[PDB]
């Protein structure tokens, strides 16, 4: 180890495929290569399921299973669950006090969210405000790297505002957090979408059996105009090749087929048969160390309550420097 | 002792006579008939003071002091720091998802206070947000009675919304609070302003020598028009006659000397100096226990982090039933 790096999910439903080249495989790698701590964003989670708090609650174990049946191991990295960690909204508080409204207003993922949710101006307080709740998380735990999507830089960036304002004001005692870009943007949706989610459905979840995998390859959007092999084919759009741009191993092998179907003797099928099996097996693993958990669940629960018990340790102790900094009565 | 009443202060500066008349002598009153709360909310006095903490910290134990001064009485009154009880803080972040941003913006009350701050669309997010961290402290203290001007009660009715918003989704069980209207209007500044304040540099603060209130009364504003004693004058607008219906213990002297004022021969001096003989008879006792108290530092302290102790327990409890209520991970 070294850098403390923060990651999480929204505990909302299973892990899926773009989750997987979106950070999931990525953290397994920077297990070792340091401190990893996996937030189960337990409460930014109800700012938009706060009508469905059962949805959360079965989440956070499902969550957490497909972490460890991802690659992560209990010996490595701290798993979090953020409502059992009270520290976190204490802070959150203090900071909604270095950002104004104006600034919270112009965060053009939390615009892009909103205007999707159809809230309008009746954005719920709890949303409208949890970029600052994660630069607390982040805050908290010290971390000092946090992998980011391209989406998520805003939110990132006003971390940094808020750490750097923060130690003018009060005292120097929170790190500022340095993001880690990815390569492979947000791996689109089957349906051919920007994004994946369960909640558009067009997801495919790490549980998915081998038969629903292939089920749902082959009903994957492609290329219209495209109607029979025979015919040349463009890559540009296809959600099948920025697949095998993200699963698939055989760069050279990949370019092939993007030769070909630019051409015409590589049928739709053919391509999508192939990438099926390149995700059975990116899979095959994940799916026999699920079953080995299942079987323990008592290990699930263990490496939930382990790691939040750590990592309350964590934040405790900067809320307490956090406290002292800000001369609090009684410190 | 039968319902739980809350009430509070944001420690910002030495209390005064605006808000002796204004709740101290009602919430002197409550002890007796209730089960009396007062929160020296110095989390709240930082949604507008984050950048003077120095001021913020040294306040809290200046108001306890005007507290005692005033007659609360520590075998009476649980006295508590808000900072000391991050239970609060935890649960507005959980209020904050009950609430839109679209009615948090229509507080009346929070908009003027935005107006005459002048912050603009500059306003600080805490800010903005504090009426519900208010209902956060109304709900946890599980108090069913807050004392409100009609200034407070659009704070006051959405802490109502927020509760039943909240045991409408999860379980019902946060008590509904209800109001204890009104203090009749508030007192006027030394130089007739509408408010008394430190800021305003026109008021007489529970402190102030006798030497020193004596002087400020001297310098009261009165009436423009009235020139010198044989000159009528006027009582409406006249902070000398509004002092003196809020504190002159017998309404038959006043009653007298209005008519007199309105007559003719009645100089300012004259009134004035009975003015000072009914305020020194409300604030000797508040001087002497005050005085008391500054000997015995100790004493005060003990004062509030005894509350607090009491506070923080019951906030503790409340907590407990809403983590449960909420379905929360391991509740
Ligand atoms: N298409 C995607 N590409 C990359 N990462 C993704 C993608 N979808 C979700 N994630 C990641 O998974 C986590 C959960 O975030 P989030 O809950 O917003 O996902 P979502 O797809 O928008 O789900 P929903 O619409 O069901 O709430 C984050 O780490 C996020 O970056
Ligand atoms: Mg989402």
């Amino acid at each position: 180890a070294r850098p403390r790096v923060l990651t999480g999910d929204r505990p909302t439903g299973a892990l899926h495929l773009g989750h997987l080249a979106g950070s999931l495989q990525n953290r397994v790698r920077l297990q070792d290569e340091a401190e990893l701590f996996v937030l189960l964003a337990d409460v930014q989670a109800l700012t938009d399921h706060f009508d469905r708090p059962e949805q959360v609650r079965e989440n956070v174990l499902a969550v957490a299973l497909d972490y460890l049946a991802a690659g992560l191991d209990p010996q490595k990295t701290t798993c979090v669950v953020q409502s059992a960690v009270p520290e976190l909204a204490e802070l959150t508080v203090y900071f909604l006090n270095l950002v104004t409204v104006s600034h919270l207003r112009q965060n053009p993922t939390v615009k892009a969210e909103i205007a999707q949710k159809g809230y309008g101006e009746r954005v719920p307080a709890g949303f409208f405000v949890y970029p600052v709740s994660q630069a607390a998380d982040i805050a908290a735990f010290g971390a000092t790297l946090v992998p980011v999507g391209d989406d998520q830089l805003p939110m990132l960036e006003q971390t940094r505002e808020i750490v750097r304002r923060f130690n003018a004001l009060y005292a120097p005692v929170l790190a500022e957090p340095q993001a880690q870009l990815s390569r492979v943007p947000r791996l689109p949706g089957l349906d051919g979408q920007a994004k994946m989610s369960k909640s558009l459905g067009n997801a495919i979840a790490l549980g998915d059996s081998a038969d629903e995998v292939a089920r749902k390859v082959m009903g994957m959007y492609t290329d219209p105009g495209h109607l029979r092999a025979s015919d040349p084919g463009r890559v540009e759009g296809n959600p099948v090749f920025t697949f095998l741009d993200a699963f698939d191993p055989d760069p050279a092998r990949v370019q092939a087929l993007k030769d070909q179907y630019r051409a015409g003797g590589l049928g739709d099928v053919k391509v999508k048969k192939h990438l099926i099996d390149v995700l059975n097996g990116v899979l095959a693993p994940i799916r026999t160390r699920r079953a080995e958990y299942e079987r323990d669940p008592d290990a699930v629960l263990r490496f939930v309550t382990e790691g939040t018990a750590r990592g309350r340790e964590v934040a405790a102790q900067t809320l307490g420097q956090v406290r002292r900094a800000m001369r609090l009565f009684g410190h």
